[PDB]
DNA sequence: TCACACATACACACT
DNA sequence: AAGTGTGTATGTGTG
């Protein structure tokens, strides 16, 4: 079992190193277009679609394609 | 081979 | 309306 700077106890080594990171701040994955610093890969890779532009979630009636899945959640609750 | 174990991506939920 | 954090199912690695 690995201790960590909470008192969360983690099962698993990589676990207690993602909350550490998180905790200490470290940014190891930067936008090489624009230049902000994000702690986690699928955070930068999020990112990266207003850079490259791809829009998914396609709206099945009203052909809305959103860049963030809260927003496509959003319109398909309210449309 | 293969049975298992841990890392990592990705959905999902927040701020 | 994009950044931040968590939980978990594959995928890869390994003995
Ligand atoms: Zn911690
Ligand atoms: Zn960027
Ligand atoms: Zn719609």
């Amino acid at each position: 079992l690995y201790p960590c700077q909470c008192g969360k106890s983690f099962t698993h080594k990589s676990q207690r190193d993602r909350h550490m990171s998180m905790h200490l701040g470290l940014r190891p994955y930067g936008c090489g277009v624009c230049g902000k610093k994000f702690k986690m890969k699928h955070h930068l890779v999020g990112h990266m679609k207003i850079h490259t532009g791809i829009k998914p979630y396609e709206c099945n009636i009203c052909a809305k394609r959103f860049m963030w899945r809260d927003s496509f959640h959003r319109h398909v609750t309210s449309c």
